[PDB]
């Protein structure tokens, strides 16, 4: 392998973002001109804070990752400070960016792009991995406007944690347990976000959006494609053993062969080339 790498090597830039116990800075390798995201922590602050445990599973879980609807690790290293993992760069930022930015997505795009996220959770949980945080934040779009997913600092492979308010599941407010309908129950929040424009559950605290998610209290615009929102219907369900695509469900075949998909061809997903926005 090669030999480690360190902040020498590197030229840093501006920061992407800023997360509570790290920073991602942009960075260019001098010997080779590549630009990398590098993520940032301080060992100091991780100690402190009893993150430990945390911060190993998010490097074995990105290690793990072979998949170009994901994030990549490149490479880690550590001066005496501070822990370093080089990620892939995902030049176009958030997909919540595009969302404010045109109102909402057509048809063309909602089904594109969910699409790819389907498949990219169908890889996710095929190596038993879950993200328990899955939002538009979070899902990044590279300089080819595919889907880059990150942030692995609150997965689980297959209780301890409850994600962003408005995407989390019912059964993580009822019983502190999570699983793959989890991400997929995300996954409704982020189609109905994409169509409507806004996540389903919304409220002036946390507590009243608590609230609403297990009341199941939310309804669709009047606009709303009719197979979208058959198919949100059919994730945004309080029962999590009833979501499409769960193991009880039967998986990915019956997701992906949802009607709404049914001009989608999911082979080669990454090698068509995305709708405009
Ligand atoms: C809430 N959104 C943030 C946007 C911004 O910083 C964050 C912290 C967040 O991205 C999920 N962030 C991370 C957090 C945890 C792991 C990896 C990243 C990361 C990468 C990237 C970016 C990024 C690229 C372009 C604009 C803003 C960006 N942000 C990030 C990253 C990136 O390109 N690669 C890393 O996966």
């Amino acid at each position: 392998q090669p030999r480690k790498k360190r902040p020498e090597d590197f030229k840093f830039g501006k920061i992407l973002g800023e997360g509570s116990f790290s920073t991602v800075v942009l960075a260019r390798e001098l010997a080779t001109s590549r630009e990398y995201a590098i993520k940032i922590l301080e060992k100091r602050h991780i100690i402190k804070e009893n993150k430990v445990p945390y911060v190993t599973r998010e490097r074995d879980v990105m290690s793990r990752l072979d998949h170009p609807f994901f994030v990549k690790l490149y490479f880690t290293f550590q001066d005496d400070e501070k822990l370093y993992f080089g990620l892939s760069y995902a030049k176009n930022g958030e997909l919540l960016k595009y969302i404010r930015k045109i109102g909402s997505f057509d048809e063309t795009c909602t089904r594109f792009y969910t699409a790819e996220i389907v498949s990219a959770l169908e890889y996710l949980h095929g190596k038993g991995i879950i993200h328990r945080d899955l939002k538009p934040e979070n899902i990044l779009l590279n300089e080819d406007m595919h889907i880059q997913i990150t942030d692995f600092g609150t997965a689980k492979v297959l209780n301890s944690f409850v994600g962003t308010a408005q995407y989390v599941s019912p059964e993580l407010l009822t019983e502190k347990s999570a699983c793959k309908s989890s991400d997929l129950w995300a996954l409704g929040c982020i189609i109905y976000q994409l169509v409507a424009g806004l996540p389903p559950f919304r409220a002036g605290n946390e507590y009243l959006i608590f609230q609403k998610i297990i009341k199941l209290e939310y309804d669709f615009p009047e606009k709303f494609f009719p197979k979208a929102r058959d198919l949100v219907e059919k994730l945004l369900v309080l029962d999590a053993t009833k979501r499409l695509g769960c193991e009880e469900m039967e998986g990915y075949g019956p997701l992906k062969a949802h009607p709404f998909f049914e001009s989608v061809t999911w082979e080669n997903l990454h090698q068509q080339t995305p709708p405009k926005l």
